């Protein structure tokens, strides 16, 4: 089925990956160098064989688009993505007054009754973005982000690229031309960001009316990451597609380092023994076109009857 | 054998690939998404099955590795390949008082005595880079090319990036990271470049003492230009891995747009009926280390024994 070539990561990271010991204290099988195939005129893929929750999908893409960097907007749509990275630097301020909080994520996996502690200040910051607009500001903007990056990078002399917006108008007025591309790393900021772009470039192509982008992905996390990546690009392939007046064509995704948590791999395991279903559907409202201004009920998934999630801890 | 992946490659886009009319007047036949795999520790994958000069593949790098955007340091080795993005601007300059040369390479290709016209202009603009010092730095530096932009990207406030001299040194401390990665795009150029960087992007990585690297080339020209392309790249493994004193693994190319211009299909046919011979071998001066510093005959290719060169018009 459409999925398959998911599946085949896995069950060959598993296969050949050579163990590589990493950045946390969990470690990891990694293999370097993949490329998947997803024929989007077969079916949106989202796995069938695990449920993927597409809300979380739609939440952080329409958030990437329209250039958003603060949390608030995600949290005000129930995601959650990157609470951690903006909570970080709250515990850290010197205004944060209450527990210690270091390298948290940690502890409440090795969790003494602070997982609630946690989890406590965690209530207290999400509720303090979404009311106090000053604090939102502040502690909510991540700053150096995708929705910035694709569509707000800084030039040397003071001003701002709106890459993705851009690339679409080449996409309309030179389909063919092979520069339409855009990225997210940046050499400037790289040297010191928290966690810099996994999904490091994409590139665009049209040929024969159909759309096809490419994604290389520096790194990725088989079990619990790369279900999410396939879905956020094949919607982005879509949504462009919609307003170039485009069909849909290819989603290419291309692999620098692909691993699995070692305390993934009965899960993945237990995952490959299961048969894929026939592929979901995407509806994008054919009335609205520019999507930029696009808005969650403009995306819709039909025939998603995926098997149950698959919990497996996340790896820290 | 060793070059393998590059035959199926273009038996490939020759099968499967897509008209597509492109920039020039030369058509092509493109494909989207591919990868290809050498294991350099099979031989230097360099072309048996066509005579490829490997001498300007080095001339070409260890001018990227020098940081040097002046041709001249190309003219002063023999090497030819960047003056035309040079000669350009000097034909443009009011300075320049000759003949006409408007996007003069295709005048030369349909060439009345012209083409002695270009060659005769082009001679005396080398000789003046040689020599005429003020000359050599106005109009043969270059400013945004693969050498600065690697080892001298600028930063918003003022400065200066040495990107791969960082990266070793990651490597050398942080072997197992997974952000060992160089980009040559940068979007705040790229909107007016005349070729903005087909060698888009690249990636190392180290696992059981052995560096990998892999390429996003976002255009590749299968006949003329991929061949050459196989080469640097799997050169700058080797030195990478002389100075961290890692031993060599894989080159994985990966392609984002792969063409082969309608006028070089014969030639590509005629050399899928030449079967390949061993591959050669580099040798690396094993008392220098530090690759920067590193000049023309510290590099070695033995059993380079090719079939002949298959000459093929440029396309334009
Ligand atoms: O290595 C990660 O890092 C982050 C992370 C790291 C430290 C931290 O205190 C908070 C979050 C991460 C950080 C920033 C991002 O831009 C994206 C991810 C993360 C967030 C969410 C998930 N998940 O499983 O959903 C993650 C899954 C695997 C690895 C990470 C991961
Ligand atoms: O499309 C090209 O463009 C350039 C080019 C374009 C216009 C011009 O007046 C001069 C050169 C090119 C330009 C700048 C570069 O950074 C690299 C290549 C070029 C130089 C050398 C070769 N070859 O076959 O050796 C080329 C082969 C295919 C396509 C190009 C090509």
């Amino acid at each position: 089925m459409l999925e398959q070539p998911y599946l085949d990561l896995a069950k060959k990271v598993l296969d050949e990956g050579h163990f590589k010991p990493d950045r946390t204290h969990t470690g990891t099988y990694s293999i370097f160098g993949h490329q998947m195939r997803f024929d989007l005129s077969k079916g949106f893929p989202l796995l069938t064989t695990k449920k993927v929750p597409f809300g979380l999908i739609k939440s952080e893409l329409l958030w990437f688009l329209h250039g958003d960097t603060n949390i608030r907007f995600l949290l005000q749509h129930r995601n959650h993505i990157w609470d951690e990275w903006a909570f970080e630097k709250w515990v850290k301020s010197d205004e944060y007054h209450g527990p210690d909080m270091t390298d948290f994520g940690h502890r409440s996996q090795k969790d003494p009754e602070f997982a609630a502690v946690y989890h406590e200040e965690m209530a207290k910051f999400d509720d303090r973005v979404l009311h106090d607009d000053a604090f939102a500001a502040k502690y909510g903007d991540l700053g150096l982000v995708y929705g910035s990056q694709w569509r707000a990078w800084h030039t040397s002399k003071g001003d701002t690229i709106d890459q993705l917006g851009d690339v679409i108008e080449q996409i309309k007025t030179h389909p063919y031309s092979r520069r339409l591309i855009v990225s997210a790393w940046n050499p400037e900021d790289v040297p010191t960001m928290a966690l810099p772009p996994c999904h490091t470039l994409y590139q665009f192509y049209v040929n024969d009316g159909k759309l096809s982008l490419q994604l290389y992905q520096r790194s990725a996390d088989i079990f619990l990451g790369v279900p999410f990546n396939i879905a956020s690009y094949a919607l982005l392939t879509h949504l462009v597609a919609h307003e170039c007046g485009l069909e849909v064509g290819e989603f290419i995704h291309t692999f620098g380092d692909a691993h699995l948590y070692v305390n993934h791999l009965d899960q993945i395991k237990e995952q490959l023994s299961r048969t894929p279903r026939p592929a979901p559907t995407l509806q994008l409202n054919p009335d609205k076109h520019d999507i930029f201004d696009f808005d969650m009920k403009d995306i819709k998934l039909l025939n998603y009857d995926p098997y149950p999630a698959i919990k497996a801890p996340v790896a820290v």
